[PDB]
């Protein structure tokens, strides 16, 4: 796969220049916010590794994924998953906006019971209370993130 799937936005023009994989792909991220949010609220843990592996506690079970770059869109990230359910899925990711120690806003989107893919803008927090940074006002304001919901992690 080559590039991400189609109604995926490829957010050209919106993402950070000179994203430093070492330096966000590793320590733990603790999911704290997002745009769509479902009940009940949960604090997902993403735990990173080398070669773009984590670990997160997901809804029903703990998730392991593998990355990868996508070929043809810059920034973005293919993660294949799988559940202790027994369930496996593709998701893309791109970090739009890091300062890698505090906080990282990133989109996701991938295909999720439906041929129209399902996608979030997230925000990562290094602490589990993590709020919204002030460092992320303007470029949320840019991509009409005004409230984001917050999650279950305090
Ligand atoms: C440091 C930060 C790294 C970021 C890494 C980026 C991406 C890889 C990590 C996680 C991806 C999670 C995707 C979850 C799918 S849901 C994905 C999947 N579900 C299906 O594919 C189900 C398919 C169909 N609906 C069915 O019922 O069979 C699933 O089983 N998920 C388990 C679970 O969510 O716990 C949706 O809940 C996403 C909803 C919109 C969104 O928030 O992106």
């Amino acid at each position: 796969v080559t590039s991400i799937p189609t109604g995926c936005n490829a957010l050209s023009g919106k993402i950070m220049s000179g994203f430093d994989a070492n330096r966000f792909f590793t320590g733990d991220w603790y999911l704290t916010h997002s745009r769509d949010s479902e009940v009940p609220v949960r604090c997902e843990k993403y735990q990173t590794g080398s070669n773009l592996q984590l670990n997160f506690n997901g809804k029903n079970g703990d998730v392991k994924c593998s990355g990868s770059t996508v070929s043809g869109n810059q920034g973005f990230y293919s993660f294949q998953c799988t559940t202790t359910s027994g369930g496996s899925f593709t998701s893309y990711m791109a970090v739009v906006e890091t300062d890698y120690a505090n906080y990282a806003l990133l989109y996701r989107c991938g295909l999720a019971g439906s041929t129209t893919p399902k996608d979030n803008f997230l925000l990562f927090n290094r602490q589990s209370s993590g709020e919204i940074p002030a460092g992320l006002s303007t470029k949320l304001n840019q991509l009409e993130l005004t409230s984001l919901n917050k999650l279950g992690c305090s």
